[PDB]
């Protein structure tokens, strides 16, 4: 979860799989400055969704999309259940 | 809507109703500051959603599932 | 620590200074439904924040706009003196 | 804009100076799936940014960051500092 540019330029597949799975940031360090790794799929999909939050009532249709049926219950209580332990 | 706050206290309960209703807020003027009245279930879940939004993996996770 | 609407339409005007004093948002509870009375400016700045983290990396040039607010007039004009 | 981790791999350090010089993140495409790499600081200002959006009133402040009175003001800090 932290390795030198040097380190990660060796091993930037491992890396990519890595943050694609347990979808924990990677911290590479450098002289000329930090970088940070991330899934491009929860990149994108925390973008997306703040896309749509224009208003109250956006997040509003987003929780009752949510409470629609039961993949969303599950996604929903997992991801607060994730909250709670920290 | 957008309204005074005397003409908002008097209207007070229809405008309850009315935000709960169109969940669109409602801006309150009055030379003490404005105010927005906005339904409950909105702002829940504004902060709710805002609170999720923490780890970019439960975005992905919100967005995955509706596409159940 | 709700209030009914009743209560809320008699202390609109103490609950609207309030709101905008403390700023902290007042929960209302009635046979009607419920509403929440907050700042506009709470409101406002609720959601322009958001949709200016459109783009994650509006963080950090909020994050340096706010520094510079608080920072004054002051830094900028000693900035354009250093100079050519 | 988005590159192959085959050309990330050759200019990785060059990659993150320019993340970090021009604050735009870059897509990184791989066989072993996609990553986006961004500059640490603002990857940190972005997580601290929204963490803090939870409250209306932090919000707020987010906004709202905002003489002889500011004299006054210098005046009383060096004294109270000094």
């Amino acid at each position: 979860m932290s390795i030198s540019a040097s380190e990660a330029r060796q091993r930037l597949f491992p890396l990519i799989e890595q943050v694609n799975t347990d979808h924990q940031p990677v911290r590479i360090t450098s002289r000329a400055g930090d970088a940070v790794l991330m899934s491009a799929d929860d990149y994108d999909a925390w973008q997306e969704t703040v896309y749509l939050l224009r208003s109250p009532e956006n997040a509003r249709r987003l929780m009752e999309a949510v409470a629609r049926d039961k993949a969303g219950h599950s996604a929903f209580t997992k991801s607060v259940d994730e909250l709670r332990e920290m």
